[PDB]
């Protein structure tokens, strides 16, 4: 009855005031450990991307959400951990670059290979690089991209296009920033042209307002994306019942979700950080946010449901999952919407867990592009940044801080931060390693090459 | 039998501008984690702290020191990581305290019972607890205590003193802030005066200011704690000279190497952050210091010769390294010296993971009590607080940011943070776990009842 364990429970045992009250552990883990390791190959593999969550990030919303003495059983019941490192690379001088942005994270993961800043699916000589999914989709396997975000966005992008700017969203923008890549110049195309190209068998995310625009050259020309699309063979379904009402996609029938113009709805509505403001205002309390709708499928719905269509493929499947807004509202310095993000993550991680668990031959990955800038400090705290109050699940306050930038949004860090997996093979996270190497380490789960 | 391995090498492999070059891993982990899993008794333990050490000020530390395709020799090697929870907890109410101090902390591992920010050895409702050092010399180990801070500092008194205010150092304070610790009024006596009572094997590190201090009650009343230590049958030593002319160390012949009335010496110096410091002013290379001297001990000496002393006895050891500057240098708002020290506990680790890798049951811990300010920021960052860039190994420019505070520190961090290690017992520091765990883990592995 070999079986691989998940933390089925490593919330605070007791009276966390009591003696050994706090401790998570109930005993010795180095049996249980051991009945993590399997080398055995994953047939498939399930990443979970969640944007911009650090280890800030995830202490913050389980001691909100969850209390301190809590635990999300998705975010944190994965076995095998480690840290590992994230810095990009200077296009010009080929030194690293500390802290990187959501593109060139992204193009290591998914490449194999380091690139600067705003580089997608390229290296610093602007060479294309084969992604583990074009690789995986190569290799006959089923392939799945689902974001909360425009697909035309970073994290996603990453795995279908490759183009020298991120902000190549469509045709307009491809043209004026990626000449290069331009379609009526003889280039690849834009993001979503690319995206359209590549043909994952199941994409859900948002961003449907790039393909109102029209192709500059080629094929479909003068006709918008989405007729594009159409004529291509997509299914294309924009909300939860038509999302639901879906029997199969594959090749010959490929799903295209497309749940908002941009980004998707945040969870919960809460105000801006302020600065003084666990001083100058009252704690706060998220709420949820009315619009996330009955009629928008959630991250555990659209995660839940393409582990649904790719199952069917007997080969196996490779499948990434992005929560969005964790990093958009990091910049946004509202911790009521950065940790929303995080609850949702972890709702979409449990659904990935419960399969593979189930399935017994998966490697489910849960891991961040790059650390942020919400601090957890003191209530007293008198800092020079935007701060927050809020009232936790403990019924006690926690004061979330945001103090790297004077400007507009608050800024990516470059700390080394957590990655922990589940499954075969799951035992190339524990440590310090670097994220490309995760990229390898999914090539050879899967037997590539 | 296969005898647990260390990581040897998770430097970059080759290029990092390349395909696989910024890689770290060569192989499949699988087999070697399956030979780092042991379950018997661990015989020794080493504890390595890195007060304020969070992966933000570990990162920033490598990328100095190492570069970011770099690796510590030390601080990673160690096999087995995970990540920890360690909030405190607001006295009077019950619930959780976020943001911890480092006396709060240390107790955590030290006894493990969650007490209230600033407690020494006793619980919310001043109770005092048995503490790790106590119950491992009450078994018949051999105890040391180290740390580069007075002897007095939280995390060193942790090990020994049970008190409700880290500030009652000696008699003069615990008089008027500790009185029910008072030795006048019954108490068990000052942080120092406990020290004492304690007379653990070994005890090296700075604070002798306050051995000047006299007592007012007990059997040495009228006479200095120095005195009293000696005439106790102490054994003091103030520089490196005379510790290495030490041949023993044992419970009728202790050791106490005060090398400092204060804090002992930071590695290297530097310019404190500024307003706008990455803007303004130059990048900056850290200046060795050359005050810091061949007559006082380094960290990773001190470590040396405790072990050896630790060793001979024949029934095992528990030790405590601690690496205090990095939370002052890191409160200083002082990139370079918080560096400095996350450097020189490296050293230390080394040394500690030499000995126990040829002695093949030692467990070695390496962590930190809390979070801190520290951040790694874009060289072209305009932030509301302190910024610093500087000058790495990779010929690159690297820019710290501390932001959290407005007055005279920048504030500890309540992120959940790294937690590695290795030898018999080391599976137990795997996933998330709170720091009280520890307290359990180690009184286990060790076998004390
Ligand atoms: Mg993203
Ligand atoms: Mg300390
Ligand atoms: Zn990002
Ligand atoms: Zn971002
Ligand atoms: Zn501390
Ligand atoms: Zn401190």
């Amino acid at each position: 009855t070999p079986e691989m364990p998940v933390l089925e429970n490593r919330a605070a045992q007791g009276d966390i005031t009591a003696p050994g009250g706090a401790r998570r552990l109930t005993g010795d883990q180095t049996a249980a450990l051991r009945d993590s390791l399997s080398d055995k190959p994953a047939k498939n593999i399930i990443l979970l991307i969640g944007d911009g969550m650090g280890d800030s990030e995830i202490t913050a919303a389980r001691n909100y959400a969850e209390g301190a003495g809590g635990f999300f059983k998705g975010i944190d019941a994965l076995p095998l951990t480690g840290q590992y490192t994230h810095y990009a690379l200077n296009k010009k001088t080929g030194k690293p670059d500390y802290v990187t942005d959501s593109a060139a994270s992204a193009t290591a993961w998914s490449t194999g290979v380091k690139t600067y800043n705003g580089a997608l699916g390229v290296d610093i000589h602007e060479k294309d690089h084969p992604t583990i999914l074009e690789m995986a989709k190569a290799a006959g396997l089923a392939t799945g991209n689902v974001s909360t975000a425009e697909l035309q966005g970073a994290t996603p992008a990453a795995l279908v296009a490759h183009v020298t700017s991120r902000k190549c969203y469509g045709p307009s923008a491809t043209s004026e920033k990626c000449p290069g890549n331009a379609l009526e110049k003889g280039g690849k195309g834009s993001i979503t042209e690319q995206l359209l190209n590549a043909r994952a068998d199941v994409t859900l995310g948002g961003g449907a307002k790039t393909f109102a625009e029209t192709a500059t050259a080629g094929e479909w020309q003068g006709k918008t994306l989405r007729e594009q699309a159409e004529a291509r063979g997509y299914q294309l379904v924009s909300d939860a019942a038509s999302l639901n009402s879906v029997t199969e996609a594959n090749q010959q029938k490929p799903l295209l979700g497309l749940f908002a113009d941009g980004n998707m709805p945040v969870r919960w509505l809460g105000p801006k950080a302020t600065y003084h403001g666990n001083i100058d205002k009252p704690a706060v309390t998220c709420t949820p946010n009315p619009q996330r709708n009955d009629s928008v499928p959630t991250l555990a719905q659209m995660t839940d449901k393409a582990i649904e269509l790719l199952s069917k493929n007997e080969k196996g499947f490779f499948l990434q999952v992005e929560g969005a807004s964790i990093d958009k509202q990091d910049h946004a310095a509202n911790p009521c919407g950065q940790i929303g993000e995080t609850v949702d993550l972890d709702e979409a991680v449990q659904r990935a867990l419960e399969f593979a668990k189930k399935e017994g031959n998966t490697l489910v990955i849960v891991t961040a592009d790059h650390a942020h800038a919400s601090q957890i400090v003191a209530p007293d705290t008198k800092a020079p940044g935007l701060t927050q109050a809020l009232n936790t699940k403990d019924g006690a306050v926690m004061v979330m801080s945001y103090g790297n930038s004077e400007e507009d949004s608050q800024e990516h860090t470059g700390s080394q931060l957590r990655i922990a997996a589940y499954g075969p093979h799951a035992a190339n996270v524990v440590g310090l390693t670097d994220q490309t190497d995760l990229f390898y380490t999914m090539k050879a789960a899967l037997g590539l090459k």
